[PDB]
C-alpha cells in the first residue's frame, strides 16, 4: 500500500533502461505497491529524471563493489563486483515488506500475491538449484539484517563476487527448511538466454509471470528495428529459439519508455 | 537390508559399460543395498552374464519407447515399479558415478529427487528414490500410452505424475550432492568451487557419454571427437576411466 515496494537497482545508464522497462511492466499488471529505484552516482542527472517519471522514488545510494575478481573470473562476469550494492535494499525501513527484482526481470502478470511471502523467499537458481537466484526476492528490511549482511560482505566477501553468493550464505537455510520461501520458477523464468533445450518450457512457459534476461547478454544490447519487431539474431542464442520475452522487452520499450527518454 | 536396492537400466552394450562402473562403484563404497540391473533383449548374451557378474540381479524387461533420438528407450525405466520383491529403491542412470556411500538415500520417501537444472521446478530423473508397486506401475504404463512423455523420455512422464514434487514436501528435495551434473559447474562456478568437495554422486548427463571419449592410459588424459557441449568436468572423466580400466575394461576384453 504505503508500507510495501517493489524495489530495483541501477548503477548505470544501461540497466536503466532495464529498470524503465520493468517499472512499466509492473504498472501494467496494476500493482497496487510503491516502485523504488536504488541508484549511484554514475547513473546521469538526465537518466535520474526519468527514473522519477516511473519510479515512485530513485534512492540515492553508494556503489558497494566486492572487488572480487577471482570469484568474479569464476563467475566468468568481471562486472559484477557492484552488485553488492543490492544489499542497501534492506536498509529501506520505511516499507515493512519489499520485493527485490534485477533490472533485468520483465513482469507478465500481477505478482503482488509475493508480498503473502516471508523473507528469505526466493526462487531456484536455474544452474544450482540448490542456491536460490538473487534476481528476484521477497525480504524485510531491517537495520539489524542490513548491517549484517554489510558486515559479513566485508569480513568474509561472496562466493560468486557478487550479492548472489553472499546473500545465499547469510540465508543458507533456504534450500532446506520450509517450502513456503521457494517461489516457483515462474516467478523468475532466468534460464530462457543460457540454456538452449527447454522440453519443460514448451509446456509450462506460457504461465511465466517474471522473466528474467540473466546472463551476459541484455535485450538493451540487441539491435531492435521497429519498423519490422525484428532483432539482428547474434550468432548462436538461446533467446531465438523462444524470442516471444526478448521481442516484449523492446515493445514495451518503444512504446512506453523511449517517449520518457525524449 | 535385502528388502532395498540400487536399480539401474541398459538397453544396449554401450550403456552396459556406464551400468557396471556404477555397479563397481557402488560396491567400492560399501553399500549394504541390493544392485539391480534392468536389461532388455539387445543387451548381449555375453554382457548380460557380465553384468550378473557385478549385479545381485539382472532383470530382463521389453524396451518402452516412447516413438536425441536415442532417448525415446529411456520409458523403459518406468518397469522399476514392477520390483515389488523390493520395498524401497533408489533408481540411477546408467551414466551416474557414486563417490560416497548414499545408502542414506534410503531414509527418503517417494518421489525423492534433485531438481533439473534449466527448469528446477521438474526433478532431474537420473538419481530418484521410489516405492515398487504394481498399482503405480500400471499407472505410469497407462499415462505413458495415452499421454506420452512432454520431453519424449521418462522425465515428462515422471514429472507429471509426481507433479507436487516441487511445492508438496522439502524432504524429497534431494541436494546436489546426490546428482550433480557438469551442466550445473559449467553454470555456476564458483558454487562448485564452494561445495563441490561435497558431491556423492557424478551425473554424465548430456550425448557425449564417459564411454564415448578416448582415454590414453599413458598420458592418463581424455578427449571427445565430438563437441562435448556439457562441459564434463576432466577430474570426474578420469574417475570414471579409472574404474572402468581397472575393475570393468578386464571382464570385456
Ligand atoms: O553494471 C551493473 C550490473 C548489475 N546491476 C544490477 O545488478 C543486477 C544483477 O546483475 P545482472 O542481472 O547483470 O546479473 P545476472 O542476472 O545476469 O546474473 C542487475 O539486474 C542490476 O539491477 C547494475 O545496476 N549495474
Ligand atoms: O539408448 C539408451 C538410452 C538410455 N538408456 C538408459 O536410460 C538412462 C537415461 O538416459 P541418459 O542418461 O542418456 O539421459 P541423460 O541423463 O543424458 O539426459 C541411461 O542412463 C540408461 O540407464 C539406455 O539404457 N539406453
Ligand atoms: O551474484 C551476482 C548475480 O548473479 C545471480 O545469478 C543473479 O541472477 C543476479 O541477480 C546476481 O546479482
Ligand atoms: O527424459 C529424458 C532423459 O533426460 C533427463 O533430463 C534425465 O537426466 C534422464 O535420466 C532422462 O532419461
Ligand atoms: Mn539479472
Ligand atoms: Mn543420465
Amino acid at each position: 500500500m504505503t508500507d510495501q515496494a517493489f524495489v530495483t537497482l541501477t548503477t548505470n545508464d544501461a540497466y536503466a533502461k532495464g529498470a524503465l522497462v520493468l517499472g512499466s511492466s509492473l504498472k501494467q499488471h496494476r500493482t497496487t505497491r510503491r516502485l523504488v529505484v536504488l541508484a549511484t552516482p554514475q547513473v546521469s542527472d538526465s537518466m535520474r529524471k526519468v527514473l522519477e517519471t516511473v519510479f515512485d522514488e530513485v534512492i540515492m545510494v553508494d556503489v558497494l563493489d566486492s572487488g572480487d575478481s577471482a570469484h568474479l573470473t569464476l563467475m566468468k562476469r568481471p562486472e559484477l563486483g557492484v552488485t553488492l550494492t543490492k544489499l542497501h535494499c534492506w536498509s529501506l525501513t520505511q516499507y515493512s515488506k519489499c520485493v527485490f527484482m534485477d533490472a533485468d526481470t520483465l513482469v507478465l502478470a500481477n505478482i503482488d500475491d509475493l508480498f503473502d511471502r516471508e523473507e528469505l523467499s526466493a526462487a531456484p537458481d536455474p544452474g544450482w538449484p540448490d542456491c536460490f537466484n538473487s534476481g528476484v526476492f521477497v525480504y524485510q528490511p531491517s537495520v539489524e539484517t542490513y548491517n549484517q549482511l554489510l558486515h559479513l560482505a566485508s569480513e568474509q566477501g561472496s562466493f560468486d563476487g557478487g550479492d548472489q553468493g553472499i546473500l545465499n550464505t547469510f540465508f543458507s537455510s533456504w534450500a532446506t527448511t520450509d517450502i513456503r520461501k521457494h517461489l516457483p520458477f515462474i516467478y523468475n523464468l532466468s534460464s530462457i538466454s543460457i540454456f538452449s533445450y527447454l522440453p519443460a518450457f514448451k509446456v509450462f512457459g506460457a504461465s511465466a509471470k517474471v522473466v528474467h534476461f540473466l546472463g551476459r547478454v541484455k535485450p538493451w544490447n540487441y539491435t531492435y528495428d521497429p519498423k519490422t519487431k525484428s532483432v539482428k539474431s547474434e550468432a548462436h542464442d538461446p533467446n531465438m529459439t523462444h524470442p516471444e520475452f526478448l521481442i516484449l522487452w523492446w515493445n514495451i520499450f518503444t512504446t512506453n519508455v523511449l517517449p520518457l527518454l525524449q
